[PDB]
């Protein structure tokens, strides 16, 4: 009669999270001078170490190891203790231009259709559902909202204890036949601390300042289980800790597992990435169907060829509550939305510098003025245009 | 009554799965001496650039330079008119190393998603299990000189049709296939060699129709590539090492990791039971979710979903994978024998679908003891 279903997210000190941010700082400081940049901007961190590769062509002139130590020490990496601090950080830039053999699908005046051709082959998935306010999966919405809250209390003082890296997962029981949240079942908290509060201290202060705040009331029962740093002390992290790499949170990024992924990282890619526009232009689709009353849950697929403009595909669907036929959907999509990547630019005013935000805590999910594909701009068109 | 589904893969010369293969070559030549290491190696790399990067426990004095070196070379990157090649780039090594039962606690804590269906041979979704194989033909004829002027990096992408009804597919609608190329050929040659030298051998005929759309290098040129067109990170492709959209997946990458991350073993674990229900034909389609947290031996969460394909409960189900399949992750390392070099044939053309030896997690040697404990 029920059912479990789990999601994590991370904090933005995690080592994976500091490399995201890393390449959406540089893509912002770059799209701040030069809207049209062509962007690739992948980062590694390691001990002492942040790798900046990848491919650029931009007018911009951004100093880009400024910017990098800069993201660093903003996440809280800044000080001796730590280990990892943007100070005595080596950064090194490696950055290639773009291959003019990739330039020449996606310039306008130069492809096969001589539109704007996709950046690259791929597939993208956008979800949409009526479990949150913001229309997302419980789980990684919640667990996103534990991980800011941690956050929060660090960088203002009120748990000055606290230091950047942190991970949550919530696992949440369902109802088989209603498809409806019932409880949650498991809390996973981990945050890095200074060595000098208990443990005992800690998780006292994690369930009364991050735990309980964050998550609904009455989904906390008695069967509730709440794992707090559950293999004990968490003083080191980061980057001295672990690597990160750009683009190994996709999930995080995304729904948790809620629906399925396609494969593309978002963090360093100008909007003429298919894997970032087009994603945002799925979940944007996806979230305005819900929000029209369409249907309670909404999943699309794209999918595009590089150098070309048209999707070589789209689907929906929106497991057996539409309250219209799938393909009639795709209609009312295909009328009402113009996912070529050139319209998804002007669709959701791509070419601005909006990208550092997303690169921590989800890139949906988040009703933010920067965060375009999370208005719901369109739902009163597409209601009266399914005519209801 | 029809719907589209899109899947993809890359070829072993596409620089993630460079980084992937070289990450995964450094794993077994560890694991061949140590079988017992801890090993979470990164790899990037760029033009004339292989960063090594991560943390390894170890016994075993492997030369990560002379290994990564002999990964590239094996891939095709012999030139630096490549602008990337095994004899002349800069390896790096940063590792972090130091040298150094059922009920052990999980490294981590994460979530991981397996599947199975019968849409294959192999019981994989139809259109990764033949982009994988497009890419798998791509690479041979390179090698074997059938189409010498073929370079290594290349993708390719599958639309199909499915029925609405029936879940069946009906027939392909777009084949997207990109080849890194010699500049000497022409882009009309390399287009028909493609579609009736990689394409049409791989594929069923049956589905190929006149309505079938080719779409070849549709930039017009694919001169630069590999890690100078496109730098290369490990874990950026886990969708194609998975099961190409047609499941979800819980966001860690496989290559670089030993089998004591869940990451990894608990996908291959899932993947095995996913498996070996369809294999008993208890359904014909599978999803399994696991969890786990951080010090803690059993899985924190479990889920089954047969899409109503089942032919016991899902709640049934589970009863009876926690009895036949020991999820702690030690227990899967024995139930699958992970301790061995048996990583680096995985880092390219799939983790799933393909049962070569090496690949414990696709045996179906439990089917037979599910579909008569299931009471069938
Ligand atoms: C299109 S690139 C990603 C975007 C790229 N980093 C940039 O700077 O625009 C990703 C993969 O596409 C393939 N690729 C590279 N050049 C290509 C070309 N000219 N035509 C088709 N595919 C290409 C290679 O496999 C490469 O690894
Ligand atoms: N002592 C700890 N307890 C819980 N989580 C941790 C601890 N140390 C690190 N982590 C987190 O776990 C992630 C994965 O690496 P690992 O620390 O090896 O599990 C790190 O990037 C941290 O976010
Ligand atoms: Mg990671
Ligand atoms: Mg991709
Ligand atoms: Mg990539
Ligand atoms: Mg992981």
């Amino acid at each position: 009669s029920e059912y479990l279903f789990t999601s994590e997210s991370v904090s933005e000190g995690h080592p994976d999270k500091v490399a995201d941010q890393v390449s959406d700082a540089i893509l912002d400081a770059i799209l701040a001078q030069d809207p049209k940049a062509r962007v690739a901007a992948e980062t590694l961190v390691n001990t002492g170490l942040c790798v900046l590769a990848g491919e650029i062509t931009t007018t911009a002139q951004v100093d880009y190891i400024k910017v990098a130590r800069e993201t660093i020490k903003r996440i809280g990496y800044n000080s001796s203790e730590l280990g990892f601090d943007a100070n005595g950080c080596a950064v090194g830039v490696y950055y290639d231009q773009q291959s003019p053999d990739i330039a020449q699908g996606v310039n306008e005046g130069e492809g096969i259709d001589l539109n704007q051709g996709a950046g690259d082959q791929g597939l993208m998935f956008g979800y949409a559902c009526d479990e949150t306010p913001t229309l997302m999966p419980f789980a990684i919405y919640y667990s996103h909202r534990l991980m800011q809250r941690q956050s929060e209390l660090r960088k203002d003082g009120r748990l000055p204890w606290l230091r950047p890296d942190a991970k949550a997962q919530l696992t949440v029981v369902y109802d088989s036949e209603t498809g409806k949240v019932k409880r949650i079942d498991t809390v996973v908290l981990s945050t890095q601390h200074d060595p000098a509060i208990s443990q005992e201290e800690l998780s006292k202060a994690v369930i009364e300042q991050i735990i309980k705040p964050v998550l609904p009331p009455e989904l906390l029962t008695d069967e509730t289980k709440y794992l707090i740093n559950p293999t004990g002390r968490f003083v080191i992290g980061g980057p001295q800790g672990d690597c990160g790499l750009t683009g190994r949170k996709i999930i995080v990024d995304t729904y948790g597992g809620a629906a399925p992924h396609g494969g593309g990282a978002f963090s360093g890619k100008d909007p003429s990435k298919v894997d970032r526009s087009a994603a945002y232009a799925c979940r944007y689709v996806a979230k305005n169907i819900v929000a029209a009353g369409l249907a309670t849950q909404c999943q699309i697929q794209v999918s595009y060829a590089i150098g070309v403009a048209e999707p070589t595909s789209i689907s929906i669907d929106t497991f057996g509550t539409g309250k219209i036929s799938e393909e009639k959907l795709i209609a009312l999509v295909c009328e009402h939305f113009d996912l070529r990547p050139k319209g998804i630019v002007q669709m959701l005013d791509l070419l601005r510098p909006i990208y550092g935000k997303s690169a921590a805590y989800g890139h949906f999910g988040r009703e933010e003025p920067e965060f375009t594909w999370e208005r719901t701009d369109k739902a009163a068109s597409l209601k009266a245009a399914a005519g209801l």
